[PDB]
């Protein structure tokens, strides 16, 4: 798993995790 805040996936975290920025919104993985 990468944050209980995304699948278990998205390919945007699939490199790590882009959360570590803001939440997660049309700006993170939306
Ligand atoms: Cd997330
Ligand atoms: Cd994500
Ligand atoms: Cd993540
Ligand atoms: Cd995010």
């Amino acid at each position: 798993s990468c944050c209980p805040c995304c699948p278990s996936g998205c390919t945007k975290c699939a490199s790590g995790c882009v959360c570590k920025g803001k939440t997660c919104d049309t700006s993170c993985c939306q």
